[PDB]
């Protein structure tokens, strides 16, 4: 055991210089969202002759603090798909995770600003998503950091919204561009009852602020009308298209 996560942490910190990293994206289709291009990035790596997925090496970098090193390496690498899809013609939107220890990293921040100005990218373009849990606790930083890239157009947005009681409270506090519900909710909507209301508690106040919102993990067309009753943005889910590496 202590020696198998060394072969992992090491061949990393490679993926990080030369790579052997890269991403797949996820499309992210709207109904009341009415109708940009974007995709959700999902970080794969090249281990050995195959590719590997962040639930066999994720723990790892955790406890090795290398999540600010890649993440970085994640908007630093969508940020470049963004210049060729756009020198290309398509203004394409992406979605990407960042961290929690990334509200406070300046790399991210002009990782950020250099990048998304060297590929023409206007920073409208990139929507950067971070859990309500994480957010409810980092939140001075995340708190600034919002600003901070939000100032070049950025979106920031919330993932996994909804949750418990706090999910509203950190709302009049923060401020985010875009709520992606919190699945506890949104997969039981064609059955579950309190949940049919809450996506409404939800949908018609983003409305007002303008604060969009995207109901993920879509897994049948029964929920998928439901979403749109209710009024949600954008969908995301394996029924609406699967995660890929093509564009
Ligand atoms: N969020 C989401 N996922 C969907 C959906 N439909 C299918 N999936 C799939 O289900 C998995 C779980 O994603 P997760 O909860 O974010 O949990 C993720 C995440 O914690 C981590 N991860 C993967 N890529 C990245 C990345 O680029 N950045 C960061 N920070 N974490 C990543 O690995 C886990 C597994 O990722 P994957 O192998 O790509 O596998 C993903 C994804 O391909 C959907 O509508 N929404």
């Amino acid at each position: 055991e202590e020696e198998r996560i060394e072969r992992w942490v090491e061949q990393l910190r490679e993926a990080l210089i030369g790579d052997g990293f890269l991403l797949h994206y996820q499309p992210v289709l709207n109904l009341q969202g009415e109708p940009l291009e974007l995709y959700q990035a999902f970080l794969r790596l090249e281990r050995n002759g195959e590719m590997m997925s962040p639930n066999a090496f994720m723990a790892i970098a955790e406890e090795h603090d290398l999540i600010t090193e890649i993440d970085r390496w994640v908007v630093a690498r969508a940020i470049r798909q963004l210049g060729e899809r756009q020198r290309a013609g398509h203004k394409t939107h992406l979605l990407v995770r960042i961290g929690p220890n990334s509200f406070s990293d300046p790399q991210m921040i002009d990782t950020i600003r250099e990048q998304l100005a060297v590929y023409g990218v206007p920073g409208e373009r990139l929507w950067l998503q971070t859990p309500e849990s994480k957010v409810f606790t980092h939140l001075r930083n995340a708190q600034q950091f919002l600003a901070s890239v939000s100032a070049m157009g950025c979106k920031v947005g919330l993932e996994q919204f909804g949750s418990g009681l706090d999910s509203f409270q950190l709302l009049a506090h923060f401020q985010p561009a875009f709520l992606k519900l919190d699945r506890s909710i949104t997969g039981d909507i064609a059955s579950a009852r309190e949940s049919q209301e809450k996506i409404r508690e939800i949908t018609s106040r983003a409305q007002p602020t303008g604060i969009l919102t995207v109901a993920e993990f879509v897994a049948d067309a029964q929920s998928m009308s439901s979403f749109f009753t209710a009024g949600v943005d954008y969908v995301q889910g394996d029924f609406v298209a699967p995660t890929g590496p093509l564009m």
